[PDB]
């Protein structure tokens, strides 16, 4: 008979290439080790799900302020109503009589560029503008040469004397915690600019979460800057957005499962069919 | 140093027990093999798509009347417009800047139970019907007696000399084709006896394509009658509705692509908020 | 708009910018009193003022200093001190104007002879920019057309300093010839590098050490500043020397920069009784002319304004100071307010009457007691349903309110209410049948409203052949002909707009004030246009006159800047013309007349089709040349191309002051170009004391009726009777016989649009949808009842949401912080587990977030992540069922059914899991009772006496603390709280707590750099069927 | 009360305009209509699956070796065995006791740029080579400067006198039945350079349906070219790929779970574990 695998390999005369290389969990052993830290140590050391996300996604102690900053910036992207894209199709899919999980994916798969992806964009547009030198009445000029709208600056009804009011909360707290800010300063200027041009583009929420998310990468400790834009570079932006939005999907289909609402199907007359007359 | 393992189990000295145990694909080896029949064997010998569906799913050599019905029903399940629920959700998905995969999944999920659940659904109360006796006026009245509608009979506006006409091109075909087809002539006195109640209560094709299906099964060669049993009660009935509604999600992705449309959002006051006043 | 600035202000930036080989002394030597600032900081900052004799004037915005004396000269510090004491604070006057004299210059004194004062003057005209120079200076420069000399340079020029020798200093003294050559090349390189409209240096001292500038006054186009914010910096326009605001007026002010609006005031006697409240800019200006004309000059109060449909709250402030105001003394003749206006474009207006209504039945006590009378007139989109309720709130509240519509004329009610009478290559043809149209900006609104104009009017093809908008990609744009829809290209470059329809030759160009100019001449490079129609208000006077200039030299007739457009009924209608189609509808514009108009404010183009709609036969075509003080095409260009027109048979004008442009008219009737009868009136006859500038005695509206009046253009006296004069000499074509009325056709009609009447509340539509988690319209976001800056004051943390979003309740301190940790322990179990290894898989093969987070959570079913609600579940129905743990155990050992929740492979006893410890810790110090977690804790305490390794997991005290958590609390009312655990809020805390460690799963595979995973062929044992 | 909107807009006094402009289904009216072409003018005018993709993707009748064609490239891609990533997803998700629809799709969002993304990438190399200019030699030479890959060629053990043998089979049905194949003897000059180089790199089936699906679109009828460079650059070979595998992973979805396998765990000894010693 041969040898048996496990039997083999215990004695240790064999090798055998190991793929899957993984770096933010360690399940097996006595307890559950997150990054090096155990979840014991999780726990007594004060830390909130913005410190398990710092574990998790970053692998890396982040100080109480981030933590605390990466928990707000979940906070506020829990949900915005049911109108926008993703939420119809957590509303469409739950309303089928579909599960938790179906209907949270649904709508999940739904956010991409158009939608949820001015996170990550106006990250990318104003990382690339600050650290490339150019000055702010340089940049706003140069994305209007070349036709490109800034992500992240503009938003449909509120302007002046009428903030938005959770950039307000977001603002006053990375002004008030953060040691140093530049690059939301610099998004302060290249909007200071833009709400001069026209009084409603403001900073929005999806930029100001972030610039400063950059800002907070690259001017906290334990980031080395090019490391800090391997993070941003990756889609770690993302994360935050789909991760705080999943919050507000899974309460839209809790939602529409308990008002116990049929299946929809959209109205004839809103659809305008444009069918080739004879193919 | 350590022996190699792949070295150690090419001469055969070592065990090791193997997972993932499969029976539909051989893609290792001289040329592609579906069941016991490699990729030539399948062109040359004339079978079409429902060939390769027989061989992949059912892993057997179904008849050619049979392979041709299997292309019958993903051509008739290809697409019903958009107005229902899983192409308005590809719709919403391919609008907002998404991949093909994406949109595609993002409407494939919304098949269920009240969207694209009508084929099994219907499959299995005919079946469990007609394999316990019951005659078709007990059965109606029975499933009236415990306030269930009957799966697979109802349509909107098609009644009477005005039929669903792809249920009478399946119809026809499955009179003119199958061998011997006992639970259609079944399905056909309950539809007779329930067009007598209310005019508009024909079979479907959602529920046509279930008990011609399961009649396919258990009437045609290959096929025990536990086994036969045992794909319906799997749900293969199910998979023959998603992959022929993959077509028409897929061509309303192209097509939503195509006319370059913008990103949806739904109007407002087509909502209703309910919240309650103070939480 | 051409903005005077102070003379400290332009001496700043003529010693900063100015370039020239001359050496201007006194380089910053001036100092500035501000008779209120201390006598020290002065006298340190400042150490000049010891070292040279001194000089003191007012830079108060005051013209002829040198005539009346409020200058002080050539003294020193304590003479100027005294001086200050009789001035530095108190009221002083010049001509009219009386105010307090506050600020004053202080310039070091320059040693002058008579000899050595010279005058310039640079100031901007339509065709250029005159330098002028006089070189017998002071005051005494006698007439300035015929002995200074002046020097016309053309736009986009050069002056040269051959040109200044030559022309201009033909009688300058030979030893300061060329100095002055250098000065007056850089001082129009600096007057045209900033942007100002007047530049005056009056007078100059040029003495054998070089030139010294000593009083200027300046006005800069302050609509330039994108331009030169960096240049000009803090630039200040004082304003012209008056008496002091009230202070209602400063809040007016500060009421102004509130919302994008024009809100104005200005009192002209706070005892008057008749007040305006006038909406539109220009019918203000004609109701002050019409009170001013009926005997109410020195009892009209103000000249009040607003415009821009400001808010319902926004219109209530401006509301209450204007009724307030009227309260604080009364008058025994009674008391009038005057809602007057034109009709608003596309302004629904019942809601700011909703606004003025609400002001007054706030305001109802004191305007009962003041007997105050309103006379009100509005015309617009739903005028009907507004008029209707304000005179519901006059019965209501009991002031008497006169409401009036469409059909009454503007400023009939004025005299109603006073009581005078009884209250009861250019071408000459601009567009055509057929002429398409290219809109340039995302204006689907004006788009759309001339689409309806085209059906309506029972024209053959839209007028929209495409749109251009630069920042998106090419698509079409789905628009309304009629009922059908219709599709409009919407294209990104102007190029391949222009070769896809090569026939469109009008051009209406919706851009910003800041980009219309490059936009404009981009479309001017294409010669297919003929027509360019400039909507934009602002641009700066100097891009004016180039874009003026380019025009005339490529033959292209441009209507703007600062215009609404241009309305020829029966075949075009440029953008937001006329308004919706309730108002072409109602004065008739569907269908040609006889009668053309030329206005030149957009907001009184309505009010002149009214009045040719209700007098005359119709509109054949009006066009409003813009507001700017340079329009691109002139009355004298309209009027031409109306003579020279056929199809029209008399001409409407109507002027304001502001730019010799009426005696042109006078003088074509004078040499007899113009033959078709002339109806105008300039309004603008407030004399008893960009558009209205550089006005001399001959610049008014009182000389201007005067000199048309005598040329042969009939006159009305004031504007109530130009319907009776239009209609007079509508009486004389009609009846002399070449006016003949056509024959009234029904136009076609169209549907009216759903966000209309659904917001005027006729329709109602059956809502799908309904929600109860997010409020996403409004002011702020609302999750259950909170605003979000509730839930941030308050502290409540993500378990914070989560109770707002998912159970719609405020869920207790505890009770979040217990669903942070149970979303925290549920973050991530190792990578073999079977969703984290699909997220890893599908990672690895190069897909993004969603698709690798999605691809994982769709794993998580009822044997992976399934424990949870199984659980819960389980125990729940165990519990309520009153079955004793030692029964419990048994009877899910008879079913053959494991008990889910329990069972443990590695930790046992003694070895606990150390994670259900935690949470099992913070279950028994936080929460209130705990029936089920000790009901499970003894079916653990059954289960492991059978075998050690059969434990709580961490999968079934989250499960049993939850549904602990949900019933046991406050808030749920146990028919809530077992709802939610049958729809699976269970799953929803498992699949929360695993996405974040799928999505770092995802993010640690990308960061690895890892490649494509094709699992081993030794580890899957193919047992395929024989030969199928 | 105010008016109702469906008797409002019934005697048409009222606009609203219609959102989900489509072109590719007409449900309403008498009968099914996919492009112009009723459902019984489908079934009686001979044409297949094939036809209805053509009909409902690209909307035009495509002549019938076109659609065998399609039919042809369904056929090859429908299974490749469950080594691969897909169907190893589709496994696991299926052995974890999930639905048809959440096993399948599972599988299919793992169909990307790494995994089935060479019919796509094939077909834009290979097409934007061969309309700008490039003769195969310095093609094959410019692919080897910039150091990419040729997507499209190469198959690990099947070099010479030993074809993929579904790639033959595809190849004799393209030059037996398509009227003209430029693309196709251009990839095909390429594949010989290459092989030349090194004898297992041949055309790949993925590289040969890229190059003769751009050869049927431009070479056939009923296509401008342009906008037969529309349906290649949006995605609809991504299409093929994805309704192809779609077959397999249902039947692989309904493999395991007739043989009823239980949840999987991946070995912990094919992980290694890297986590940092302290974060
Ligand atoms: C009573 C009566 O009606 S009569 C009075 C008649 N008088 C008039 O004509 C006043 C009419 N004025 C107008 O209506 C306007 O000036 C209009 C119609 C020209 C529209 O102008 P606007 O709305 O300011 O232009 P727009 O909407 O394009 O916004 C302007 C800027 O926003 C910028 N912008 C917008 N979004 C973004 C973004 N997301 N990021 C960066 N920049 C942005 C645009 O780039 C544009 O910049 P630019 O000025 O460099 O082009
Ligand atoms: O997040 C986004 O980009 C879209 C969204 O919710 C919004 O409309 O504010
Ligand atoms: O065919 C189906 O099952 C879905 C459908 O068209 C309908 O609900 O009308
Ligand atoms: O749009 C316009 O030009 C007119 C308008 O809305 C208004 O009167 O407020
Ligand atoms: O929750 C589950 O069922 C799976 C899990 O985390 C475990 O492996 O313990
Ligand atoms: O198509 C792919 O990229 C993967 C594939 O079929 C295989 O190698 O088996």
């Amino acid at each position: 008979v041969p040898m048996d695998y496990s039997w083999a390999r215990e004695l240790g005369l064999i090798r055998k290439p190991a793929s899957f290389m993984t770096s933010i969990c360690d399940e097996r052993g006595q307890e559950l080790i997150y990054a090096g830290m155990p979840i014991t140590e999780v726990f007594k050391e004060e830390m909130g799900i913005g410190g398990v996300l710092g574990l998790l996604w970053f692998q890396k102690r982040l100080p109480k302020y981030s933590c605390q900053f990466i928990e707000m910036c979940l906070m506020v992207t829990a949900d915005h109503g049911p109108a926008v894209s993703g939420a119809h199709n957590t509303i469409i899919c739950a309303r089928a009589g579909k599960d938790l999980v179906s209907s949270l994916t649904s709508g999940l798969l739904t956010i991409g560029d158009r939608f949820g992806g001015a996170l990550d964009a106006a990250a990318k547009m104003f990382s690339k503008a600050f650290d490339s030198g150019i000055i702010p009445m340089e940049f706003v000029n140069k994305m209007k040469k070349e036709g490109k709208l800034i992500m992240g600056i503009g938003h449909r009804v509120k302007s002046i004397n009428n903030p938005d009011m959770r950039v307000q909360i977001l603002k006053d707290y990375v002004r008030q915690h953060f040691p140093a800010t530049p690059l939301l300063d610099y998004a302060l200027e290249v909007e200071k600019i833009t709400t001069s041009k026209k009084p409603n583009l403001i900073l929005n929420v999806d930029g100001l979460i972030g610039v400063a998310f950059v800002d907070m990468l690259r001017n906290c400790g334990s980031f080395t800057r090019e490391e800090a834009d391997e993070y941003i570079d990756i889609g770690a932006l993302n994360g935050i957005f789909v991760l705080g939005r999943s919050m507000g999907f899974i309460g839209h289909y809790l939602d529409q499962k308990r008002l116990k609402q049929g299946l929809y199907r959209h109205p004839w007359d809103d659809i305008s069919y444009v069918l080739p007359e004879h193919m």
